């Protein structure tokens, strides 16, 4: 009690929902998940802060390798003491491992000092200046993202040998405080009794729809109500019998209602599983609280809407099929059942029929005959076709059930590709779920990283609040910082969103007993993004009533309040927790002219020096998720081509939604819109002769010397990776004011609020300023052009060799509810673009035919 009392606040006030609201709902689920949760997350609280100083580093701040490292040159490095003014600046190669550079550091240190230290350098870490990152471990120097950035920049590496007793003290003060169905033949049927707070056009019709589902297939032919007269309260008190006995429900089912009002008129939908969390068949009364229709929906919540003083109710009664509560059958009950069969005694000739349906997703009627009768020789000689298997196999049937989960409890461990498809709603079955997460358990923290995004929208297709993906997720989120830093934001940033605000909630409570000091990390970026909001609302308003000069200086009045200034300050980055947010630059923060005044914070850390000089973009009535899983396959894409040895310079720069319609955006510096660079502005050492030269007249000013060649390679790279991502994503909308160029040379796309061609099929696209640069500002330059269109090629090929990881994660995303990934249609998109369903060489003979089509719409720019 007291620290208990204060904890239970501090959760509420981060995750935006009382506790008390959890406890009113006197919900036996939502209880034992608590109690659960709550014992496996200080289970690994506890298993933390015994960690080993090393293990503490690898929690607290995971490596941040380059692509190619996971699984010569001479550098400059500055190197300094903790809470030491000296410095030590030397001479090592990219080669030399953190050890090499700690000894060579400790050696200086023993001269300077004039004693031969205690200290080994075993028992340092090089933390990167005033940034919550480490150089550990027996990997070369080269190998780190921090370094990387350094080289490629020409900036120093700014290090601080941090020994293990400090460490150490982090682990110990972030410490948490100190404490039988298979006999029931009878064909499945249930009472429609009546529905209450309905609302329809009085001269209609009222029909309930009634459909027996597991995931999207259906279980038998959907049915449905006699008509009856609009009202507030309609009166059905009917059987409705589905063609389907109540032995062959799979534990998975789910009945799925639609009201609707009839001269169609869709109102309002509802779902539940017909088994308990705890496996019960359910009986007696239950009252529906519906949502509200935009006619089935099976992919839909299970959970009653919460809003129940509006919402639409359907009260229905499941009946009593025996005397005695009757469960689903145990595994060992499945397994006796299903472990006798015939095996696939046929002909070599349909078995290079079967080799090649399951090489080859859609399959005719016979091939599925095929494929069932053949499941012995799946499993045994081709166990990467568990999903075709598993599409085949008859789910109302529960003998044919028992007979594909006993081989699924036999079947080999399958790559991570093949895991993230099982995770899919086409795969409801709660053991094909298990072993889909236990496949997954081999995904590294970089990977799991990579996918986190699309694992928790899975969480949205869950019928039960205890599942083996929480478990996971949360597991992995106590293991890892950076993890458990944008699970948080994930599920925070929905809790407006009714049908997930309970389980959300929940996770978030878990993970909050599982690190008292991440929430109090977590309540201080929640404080600032408080604050921003309060801030972006007075900037709304007062640009309304006057100029942008005078709005600025009031919003800059407001930040300099001791409230603005402690809140904003000092804190990581929603964005990036590696990036801290030291000192707000009040005198460089400004807003947007667009409709939501987004606000433009800057900030800067004496200790990080130049690197600490960051800005954030707040945004508030605005929806950011598009753009961030834009950002995220574009970033994807970079991963993917660095690890073919391919670095196309690209800026996948950071995005994150963190509550309704508002998140931030990561400033990147140093960078212009191509609108801004044409305007051709006077008296600046970019002004044009020809507006086709001020793009390269700019890059000129920037790249004083022999830096051109650099910057105009840099250009080319970034040119080609973005012309492939936007293509491959159906990127739309592109104009000169969301393509950006950094001094660099870098090119980069900004604001992503159409993709997949939205709906028309979006052409590759080539403009003749990019066309100039990339020929160093000559009229024919064919060597460099078509080095780009090399790139470009290179680029697309890559992209096809993982078309089915991209196919995966963008079908796990249809769980987000995004306006323009809603359906299959918005997949054949990437299908087309990625051109699937062809060899390598008819897929890159479309892509040049593509390309070709682009230079000729281009070539009508360049005749002018
Ligand atoms: C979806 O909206 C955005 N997406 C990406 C960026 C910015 C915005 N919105 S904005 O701030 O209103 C437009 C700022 N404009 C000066 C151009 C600019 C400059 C630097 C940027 C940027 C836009 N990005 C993120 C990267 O850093």
């Amino acid at each position: 009690d007291r620290v208990k009392k204060l904890i239970n606040s501090q959760i509420s006030l981060l995750i935006g929902k009382g506790l008390h609201e959890f406890d009113s709902l006197r919900d036996p689920e939502v209880n034992d998940f608590r109690t659960k949760m709550r014992q496996f997350c200080e289970e690994a609280a506890a298993h933390r802060q015994q960690l080993g100083w090393v293990e503490w580093l690898q929690y607290s701040f995971p490596l941040q390798l380059e692509p190619s490292a996971r699984g010569n040159r001479a550098l400059l490095v500055n190197v300094k003491f903790e809470g030491s003014e000296e410095s030590f600046t030397f001479q090592v190669s990219t080669k030399d491992m953190p050890l090499a550079l700690m000894a060579c550091a400790l050696r200086k240190k023993a001269t300077v000092f004039r004693q031969p230290l205690v200290e080994q350098p075993e028992e340092y870490a090089l933390q990167v200046n005033g940034r919550h990152e480490y150089l550990y471990g027996n990997y070369p120097l080269c190998h780190f993202q921090y370094i990387c950035s350094c080289l490629h920049s020409g900036l120093t590496p700014h290090l601080t040998m941090v020994h293990s007793s400090s460490i150490l003290a982090m682990r110990d003060e972030q410490s948490n405080p100190a404490p039988s169905l298979w006999s029931l033949e009878q064909p499945f049927s249930i009472e429609l009794i009546e529905g209450r707070k309905v609302n329809a056009d009085e001269r209609m019709k009222l029909v309930v729809q009634a459909g027996l589902f597991h995931g999207n297939e259906m279980l038998c032919k959907t049915v449905s109500s006699s008509e009856v007269n609009v009202c507030s309260e309609p009166v059905w008190k009917q059987r409705l019998e589905f063609d389907i006995s109540v032995c062959d429900l799979p534990r998975m089912a789910r009945l799925c209602f639609a009201l609707y009002a009839v001269v169609d008129c869709p109102i309002a939908w509802a779902n539940l599983m017909l088994f308990d969390y705890k496996d019960q068949l359910k009986t007696g009364e239950r009252c529906l609280y519906m949502w509200p229709s935009v006619l089935l929906n099976p992919a839909g919540t299970v959970r009653g809407n919460p809003n129940t003083e509006s919402a639409a109710a359907l009260v229905i009664y499941l009946p009593e099929v025996a005397p005695h509560p009757v469960y689903f059958p145990a595994l060992e009950k499945i397994l006796e059942l299903g472990r006798h069969g015939e095996r696939g005694r046929i002909t070599e000739e349909e078995q290079l029929q079967l080799r090649e349906i399951l090489e080859r997703g859609e399959l005719y009627e016979h091939e599925k005959d095929l494929v069932w009768k053949m499941r012995h020789e799946v499993q045994e000689h081709f166990p990467e076709a568990l999903a075709r298997l598993l599409l085949v196999t008859k789910w109302n049937k529960h003998e044919d059930v028992a007979q594909m989960l006993y081989l699924l409890c036999s079947w080999p461990e399958l790559p991570v590709l093949s895991a993230l498809e099982l995770l899919d709603f086409s795969f409801p079955d709660c053991y094909v779920g298990s072993f889909a997460i236990k496949s997954l358990r081999k995904l590294t923290d970089d990977e799991l990283f990579q996918y986190l995004l699309q694992l928790v929208q899975v969480l949205k297709y869950e019928s039960y609040l205890d599942c083996e993906l929480t478990k996971f997720l949360l597991g992995r989120a106590l293991a890892n910082r950076k993890i458990g830093h944008f699970l948080f934001w994930h599920l925070r940033s929905e809790m407006h969103v009714p049908s997930v605000a309970l389980r959300f909630g929940l996770i978030m409570e878990a993970y909050c007993r599982g690190s008292t000091h991440h929430m109090k990390v977590l309540m201080k970026q929640g404080e600032a993004l408080s604050k921003l909001k309060a801030l972006n609302d007075f900037v709304k308003v007062s640009s309304q009533k006057t100029t942008k000069p005078q709005t600025k200086e009031m919003m800059h009045m407001c930040m300099r309040q001791e409230t603005y200034m402690e809140a904003l300050s000092h804190l990581q980055s929603p964005l990036d927790p590696s990036t801290l947010l030291e000192e707000v630059c009040v005198e460089q923060c400004t807003f947007m002219d667009s409709k939501m005044k987004p606000l433009w914070i800057m900030y800067s850390s004496e200790e990080a020096g130049s690197a600490g000089n960051v800005g954030i973009i707040f945004k508030n009535g605005d929806d950011l998720r598009q753009d961030m899983l834009t950002l995220q396959m574009i970033q994807l894409m970079d991963v993917l081509w660095k690890q073919e040895g391919l670095d196309l310079r690209m800026t996948p720069y950071g995005c994150l939604p963190t509550g309704d319609r508002t998140g931030l955006i990561e400033v990147v510096l140093h960078s212009d819109t191509i609108a801004n660079i044409q305007l051709n502005k006077s008296n600046m050492a970019a002004t044009a002769a020809f507006n086709k030269d001020a793009l390269l007249n700019w890059l000129k000013s920037k790249n004083p010397g022999e830096a051109l060649d650099r910057a105009i390679e840099e250009f080319t790279l970034s040119c080609a990776g973005y012309c492939v991502a936007t293509y491959v994503l159906g990127i739309g909308d592109r104009h000169s004011d969301n393509i950006m160029i950094r001094e660099s040379g870098q090119l980069f796309h900004i604001d992503f609020g159409h993709f997949l061609g939205n709906r028309e099929r979006v052409p590759f696209i080539l403009t003749y300023d990019f066309v100039h640069v990339i020929q160093q500002g000559k009229t024919n330059n064919s060597e460099k052009f078509e080095r780009f269109r090399g790139y470009c090629e290179r680029a697309y090929t890559i992209l096809r060799r993982h078309g089915l990881l991209f196919l995966h994660l963008f079908a796990l995303m249809r769980a987000a509810g995004l306006p323009e990934l809603s359906c299959s249609k918005d997949i054949q998109y990437l299908k087309d673009s990625l051109a699937l369903g062809k060899t390598e060489e008819e897929a890159l003979k479309h892509f040049r035919v593509k390309f070709n089509e682009a230079l000729r719409e281009s070539w009508k720019t360049k005749v002018n």
